């Protein structure tokens, strides 16, 4: 219902087009696709058009490809018991970290290993090593949300919050900015508590704004309506509240962050909030990418610069003295 | 009828593992991670001191040693109570939402222990990580011990569906469950040596840190000789009597050290003060680990293997995903 709080620079790779048109060959060709309607489906995703927002100038139109095709192949993979996925989750992120493992006829391990492979041809090991992090931490967060489902358990908002972080696939998805723009961030600039923070609230923002953009299972409509008592109305109300409340706090510590940064910690951090509004205005214009007028919300529904209450995993965002 | 181990490595010991041992034992008693005098004791008889003043020996600072050393018992208490016989052990569902709630408490000093006992210490075990390693240090082993918990979390699938993983499986498999990522991301943490991470993330250093946790991992399994170990898998998937496996498993194990060793003499010359301390850690750690296995319940003469019983310097058949190990190309 209510419009996005989202004043955040909004920008398009120049050469989308060209990249999209390269991305549904890799699809049709790939082998990850059985059928017609699936590769279809997959192209439906508009992924190039969704990633040229998150790196809009990168230099190297290959780079932009190769990180839009892991977008592709991950709406494909998550389109499986826990005891098996668990396994398969073993097998798929083995095969990112192994050049030489075999397929064993999943569909989906060629593909990945495709992506790893042009990864490998122009990332520094360093890049090529966070992205595969990311790409496990992602893989935990779906293992946990499969696991949730198969029990019927409904995480309350801290479990969810911490899950989300993960299952939402932002960390594999912002991991790969530095691939697409090229230049190596120093490990010492990526892994400041600040800039880990000003990265999970970026994702954090991106996965409730995903929640929003499928409201027409777990989402935090859900785990707030279970576990506080709320109508649909009052958790769409409140989730806007919870997810504005962590941008609020994003754009006041990337205000503090940024001015003392090197030239490709801030690259990274521009990154982070072209991803924010690239994630937002793709979910909107998303069934031929839609091109109406958007309204955004001018103000934030909440302006509380204090924690979340009930989310104790997500606190030391707000802990200065911490970062 | 279980032959000699072939571990031509440094074996050295911490002068201060006894100083470090007492410090932990008291840390033990105050974590509140054991229900029971029966479980702190369970938990000290793992001589995990022991076993870490193995890795970084000549550690200056004992106060690194000792965070450090926690980490093993903490693994060790995680492992026996929530992952190899907790009624988590064959739940995966429940398991996954476990691995998450820990590996975040690891993450997020803020998260709440809801309950879990074993959460608190891992927390103090952070917390002295953060004071003394660089957030980089931390992101490493943070990392790491993620790797560890995805694949326990692959094991206890297999023990659900009581399926019995291949070579090539198995090997992936153990990689991670045996807890040697996380272990070996320790060495930086105890001896204070920030590896540059062009240095730590070659291929060819991460080639021999995969071979150092495979050969620890395949040491655990002669130690501690359905279940899934390497023994299992060879009888299932090849038809082999436990004897035929016990020297098919050596053969294969051998095969491994010998590639790391000739890697390892390949990549040594060339290195920085900080991967040379690393690699070093590697190699004590295989050795720290054969020894502290074979010492356990102590002081008698062991007798090791002067040859390996095998010495292709060709990828393990049937494996694979670790074929990489012996591309120099690649490396």
């Amino acid at each position: 219902l209510p419009p996005i709080y989202c004043p955040l620079e909004s920008a398009i790779h120049p050469r989308v087009h060209e990249v999209e048109k390269r991305a549904v060959e890799w699809i049709r060709r790939s082998g990850m696709c059985a059928s017609e309607e699936e590769r279809a489906w997959v192209i439906a995703t508009h992924s190039a058009d969704f990633f040229a927002r998150f790196a809009p100038t990168a230099a190297d139109e290959d780079r932009l490809l190769a990180t839009s095709l892991w977008v592709y192949w991950g709406f494909a993979f998550d389109d499986t018991r826990p005891a098996q996925f668990n396994a398969l989750a073993g097998r798929v992120q083995r095969a990112l970290e192994a050049p030489s493992a075999e397929d064993n006829g999943d569909r989906f391990v060629p593909a990945l290993q495709d992506i790893a492979r042009r990864f490998r041809s122009f990332g520094t090991p360093t890049q090529v090593r966070r992205f595969v992090h990311a790409h496990r931490a992602w893989l935990s967060g779906v293992a946990w949300q499969i696991g949730n489902q198969a029990r019927g358990h409904m995480p309350g908002l801290d479990d969810y919050l911490a899950m989300r972080l993960l299952s939402a696939g932002g960390e594999p998805t912002f991991a790969m900015l530095e691939i697409a723009t090229g230049a190596e961030v120093p490990a010492q600039d990526l892994e400041r508590p600040a800039v880990r923070a000003l990265t999970e609230m970026a994702i954090m923002v991106a996965a409730l704004d995903n929640d929003r953009h499928s409201l027409r299972d777990q989402n935090i409509y859900s785990v707030l309506m279970h576990h506080r008592g709320m109508s649909l109305q009052e958790a769409v109300e409140e989730a806007t509240k919870l997810r504005d409340r962590i941008l609020l706090r994003f754009l006041e510590l990337h205000d503090r962050v940024r001015p003392g940064a090197g030239a490709e910690l801030s690259t990274y951090l521009q990154g982070l909030r072209h991803g924010i509004r690239g994630n937002a205005e793709w979910g909107l214009r998303v069934p031929p990418m839609e091109d109406a007028p958007l309204t955004w919300a001018e103000s934030p529904s909440d302006s509380s610069p204090s924690p979340l209450p009930g989310a104790p995993s997500i606190a030391w965002w707000w802990d200065d003295a911490l970062l």
